């Protein structure tokens, strides 16, 4: 069913996070964690601390698609074998985010032709820089739109907020 997704969702705040590579998105698939630079991380530590759930939507550059989603369980904190672009230093990077995977299903972005972000002037939500916020119901939406992840329990996530 879809109840505990939308307990976890409810008065959520959603983050477009985009990935150089999905070698990126497997890792953190794998190992729970995400990292940014600097820029985003100050957002979303901000979020973090502001609100029940903060809620990251992957999309690998180029792909056309979104490959899941997930739920913050920490501020970001300072080393993971990330994949970086070619002259990209891990000293540029932020702290590294836990996540809580809520769905490791993809959605092609030709599925959400049909949300708008209010927040990116009302472009389909595919449309906007790494980490542009998504306004509540177009997140909602948007993460209600993917395939549903069988082998995630939310349990322990909702005992987390
Ligand atoms: C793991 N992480 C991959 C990405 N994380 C993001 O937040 N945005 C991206 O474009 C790619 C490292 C990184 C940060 C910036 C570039 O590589």
């Amino acid at each position: 069913g879809t109840s505990k997704l939308k307990y976890v969702l409810q008065d959520a705040r959603f983050f477009l996070i985009k990935s150089n590579n999905h070698e990126n998105v497997s890792l953190a698939k794998a190992k729970g964690v995400w990292s940014t630079l600097p820029v985003n991380e100050k957002k979303l530590n901000l979020a973090f601390r502001s609100a029940r759930s903060v809620i990251l939507i992957f999309s690998v550059r180029e792909s056309g698609k979104f490959q899941g989603f997930a739920r913050l369980s920490s501020e970001s904190h300072h080393p993971i074998h990330w994949v970086l672009p070619a002259g990209m230093s891990a000293k540029m990077l932020g702290g590294v985010f836990k996540i809580d995977w809520i769905c490791r299903r993809e959605l092609p972005f030709t599925k959400s032709a049909h949300l708008t972000n209010p927040w990116n002037e009302h472009k389909p939500v595919k449309i906007g820089r790494d980490g542009q916020e998504i306004e509540l119901e177009c997140g909602t939406q948007l993460c209600l739109l993917f395939p549903p992840d069988e082998s995630i329990d939310l349990y322990q996530v909702i005992h987390k907020m």
